[PDB]
């Protein structure tokens, strides 16, 4: 956990070094609190004016009335009204990436997704060990902002385990009010979030590497490279 | 087999607790004969007129004067001239949706595809076992009508076989004038199309879980949520 | 090898035979000296200006200054500043197949991709073996046009090895300058590219066949045939 708007010297002195030599870096205190409470109240308004869908169908019994659902998403590109500083956070994701670029492994970023918010509604449901990039999508860095204040996991859950190739060990991280994290997206790093007994916010943004995602365009390919006649 | 334009009774009395106990529901008259043999007509010209493609490829050999195909397709969004009654019949198809929505199991249906119109060109050929959504594309509720007079499967084939999930029995559909089939798009309904000795039409709209679709915007990823710096 | 702008005569007596029998034709001379060469130098000029990916990952250790990448490459529209021979290739490409349109295997052809251009950086790396389409995506046939000037495999390597089917031989492709090969591309021809130990371009394109393009569009589900309500 390193400590930070201004952040050159986190991405030169920290964050290369760190992802090179781990693979996941945590950086506490990324925009301070005013700002990470502005972005806290407009995803609780998302959440409050029904702009998350329903939640991932984790139970499906007879009766969809007892169906259990977990992980509510939804997609935000920044510009929208009453979504300005999530916008401003993505701002800062792109100039910290910009920061590195050369430096991350031998990648070279050319692209990212919109922000992907997340809420765990806090019924006990998690997420299960995965890997966000198994088959060569594009996507070589997750960046994670966590927004969840006073969180304590002894009471709460929520951790996100990792879990490092070649490693016996976990790395776990608690889902920390003003708090970024990054790892690389690929097999490097299958992880979980453990269940989830408080409501847990989260927004996720992925980075693209220009070669990976230029030759993935065949792979998935779409109407992407193809054209008529 | 329910009985049907006005349709809130049947939506509320037949189709939801039909697809909430057995995962499909059967419509018959869903439009009435005036608007059927419209629709019948606009897909006969189309078909007449060469939209449609030349058919799966079913057997490919060393000769391909020889090669065996089977259904053709063509996307029909409903706002093409000659297609306005397949438009008609979209919004009826939407219309009764909506009726059901928060009623069909737990999801909630937020999009669609467009109109995917099939002929089985009578040649003893069918559609293979398959599921119509095996892996998370966002497909909840598969919606087939059907336009065949006087089908009669004794000599004509082509019925519909479904092997719903659990239970020893098929339930077979035949491809009926003005008939409207709804099925749960994933592995709870595999299902077949038995070889076809006659021509027969159908259209086929799949309607989206927005959860699910939300959540497959990362796996099947596109430029989709990719973007630029 | 046959032998060439005019080419009806060449796609319906040599092209569309050869490909009927063996599922591989190669054309020499297909532009000629003053129009190759004009290509060449639009790809070098690319490539020295920096348009091409950084390459393949090929080996990732953990200090990224020794990773090794192969193939770079660049999706070219032809319509770009410095591309027109380039686009004028597409263009003759475009108009060869439109000649031999309803008589390759029993495929109808209605779209392409951009071009690839692929630039094998000299430094040992080629392609491992395989299919362009294994999964049923829509091609039907790949087109690679070559650039290398006085190319000696002997020395440089850059050998394309096609496996073709059930026949026990290969078939090697020398990557000459001005050469023009066609092939089909599913798992009719698993191929490589062997190690190459100096620069070598190729520009590919991809032609979709029209029945299984449209089916593609269901199983590659994209927002593609996916609409709002
Ligand atoms: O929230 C966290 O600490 C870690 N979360 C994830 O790893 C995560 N990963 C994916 Cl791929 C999805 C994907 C969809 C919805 C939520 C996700 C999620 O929370
Ligand atoms: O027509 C029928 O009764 C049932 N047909 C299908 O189940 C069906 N399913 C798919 Cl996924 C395709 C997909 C492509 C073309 C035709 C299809 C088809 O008829
Ligand atoms: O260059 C050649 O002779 C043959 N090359 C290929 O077969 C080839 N195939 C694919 Cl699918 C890719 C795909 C991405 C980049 C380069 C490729 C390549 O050179
Ligand atoms: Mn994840
Ligand atoms: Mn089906
Ligand atoms: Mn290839």
């Amino acid at each position: 956990n390193g400590q930070t708007l201004p952040a050159l010297k986190l991405a030169l002195e920290y964050i290369v070094p760190c992802m090179n030599k781990h693979g996941i870096c945590v950086v506490d205190d990324f925009l301070g609190k005013e700002t990470g409470q502005q972005i806290g109240d407009e995803v609780r308004a998302l959440h409050d004016t029904g702009k998350f869908t329903d939640g991932q169908l984790v139970s499906q019994k007879s009766d969809s009335s007892k169906d259990i659902r977990g992980d509510k998403i939804t997609w935000i590109e920044g510009k929208e009204p009453g979504c300005e500083t999530i916008g401003l956070l993505m701002s800062s994701m792109d100039d910290l990436i910009r920061h590195c670029n050369g430096k991350l492994g031998s990648y070279k970023i050319n692209g990212r997704t919109k922000a992907m918010v997340a809420c765990y509604p806090g019924n006990g449901t998690g997420y299960v060990r995965h890997v966000d990039n198994p088959n060569g999508d594009g996507r070589c860095v997750t960046c994670i902002y966590y927004l969840n204040k006073d969180w304590d996991a002894k009471v709460s859950g929520g951790i996100l385990r990792i879990f490092p190739e070649g490693k016996a060990q976990f790395a776990d991280i608690e889902p920390k009010f003003d708090r970024l994290l990054f790892f690389w997206s690929d097999r490097r790093n299958p992880h979980e979030v453990q269940p989830a007994y408080a409501t847990r916010y989260a927004i996720t943004v992925w980075y693209f590497d220009a070669d990976e995602t230029a030759r993935a365009k065949v792979k998935y390919l779409t109407g992407g490279v193809r054209v008529e006649l």
